[PDB]
């Protein structure tokens, strides 16, 4: 699949807002993910002990992790589709070291959309959300293709 320049512009416009506070967006996204799909928390040995949202918000390590994840996702989005190089190491670590099913990538994509919708309604209308969903589906499609090449079905 391919996004038009117009769709990329909608994606990058709202992402520019996210970049005004990466750490804050990272926390909301992971808390949303862990609360909506608790099973995903079991994949993080470093955070699986967190019991409440209060504990999650207070975790310095979780906040730092969120910045690392969003920064990588941002680098990929800014390539506007030409992200083959950025995807390689990401796909290998998540398929071989962390063992993350495509299903879980769908869950975090939902968390991202939810948080952007909550925080940036003025820059995340129907068209912009459609553009973001398309960019995330492209991301998941390409990561899935790499998973297969690497020998991981998940
Ligand atoms: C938006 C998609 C995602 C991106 C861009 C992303 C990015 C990253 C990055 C950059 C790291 C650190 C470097 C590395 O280990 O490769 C990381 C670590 C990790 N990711 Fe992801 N990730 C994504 C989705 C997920 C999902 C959905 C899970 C599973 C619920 C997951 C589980 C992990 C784990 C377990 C680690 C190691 C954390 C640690 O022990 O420090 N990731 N991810």
């Amino acid at each position: 699949m391919v996004l038009s320049e117009g769709e990329w512009q909608l994606v990058l416009h709202v992402w520019a807002k996210v970049e005004a506070d990466v750490a804050g967006h990272g926390q909301d996204i992971f808390i949303r993910l862990f609360k909506s799909h608790p099973e995903t928390l079991e994949k993080f040995d470093r955070f699986k002990h967190l019991k409440t949202e209060a504990e999650m918000k207070a975790s310095e390590d979780l906040k730092k992790h969120g910045v690392t994840v969003l920064t990588a996702l941002g680098a990929i989005l800014k390539k506007k589709g030409h992200h083959e190089a950025e995807l390689k190491p990401l796909a290998q670590s998540h398929a071989t070291k962390h063992k993350i099913p495509i299903k879980y990538l769908e869950f975090i994509s939902e968390a991202i959309i939810h948080v952007l919708h909550s925080r940036h309604p003025g820059n995340f209308g129907a068209d912009a959300q459609g553009a973001m969903n398309k960019a995330l589906e492209l991301f998941r499609k390409d990561i899935a293709a790499k998973y297969k090449e690497l020998g991981y079905q998940g």
